[PDB]
């Protein structure tokens, strides 16, 4: 993880990435707070904070005494991918546009770069 | 400006932007350290550092006791645009790729996105 930004935000994005890539499928059981903290060498508090954010946004559910589960709702997962990809893309087009590069040339750049 | 990342590098990027868009045209006289510090409301020592980096990379030059100027070398300014665009594009492709989105679908995203 990147030294400068807060770790919990990077944990949220790490879990988001596991979801969007289908590492976890809808309904799958996630690692416990302690299991993930250990795996990543991160404070359990930080993991609990990231898990709290994921639950508030209806991505994951806590089953008291058993663990945390990925949403069963495939639409919610689709919405997560869409939201993340749309923001990355908007930001990219914004930054390219600030340099004067038109959409056709933006597309050219994306095609070119491996 | 973002107080998470060095300020002089953000000023370098701001100037680079004015350069790549032709707001400053090749050979043009630039604002003085003082003029720019006021316009951006930043510490002049930050502008000095940004101007130093621009001079080291041959983007600007100094005519002592007249001012600072943008390079008149068009290829240099083309190379600046290429460098910035390449990095932006590599970073974007990397982040999208990490999500499991393939190149074709990255292209489709770029084409469909409502530009804000």
């Amino acid at each position: 993880f990147d030294d400068s930004k807060p770790i919990y935000k990077q944990i949220v994005h790490y879990i988001h990435t596991e979801i969007v890539t289908g590492t976890y499928e809808a309904g799958d059981k996630l690692l416990s707070v302690r299991e993930l903290a250990t795996k990543l060498e991160v404070n359990p508090t930080t993991i609990q904070r990231a898990y709290a954010e994921l639950e508030e946004t209806e991505i994951i559910y806590t089953v008291r005494g058993t663990g945390k589960y990925l949403t069963e709702d495939k639409r919610r997962i689709e919405q997560l991918e869409n939201d993340i990809a749309k923001q990355l893309t908007e930001n990219f087009i914004s930054e390219m546009s600030k340099l004067g590069i038109n959409k056709e040339k933006i597309i050219a750049w994306v095609k070119k770069v491996e």
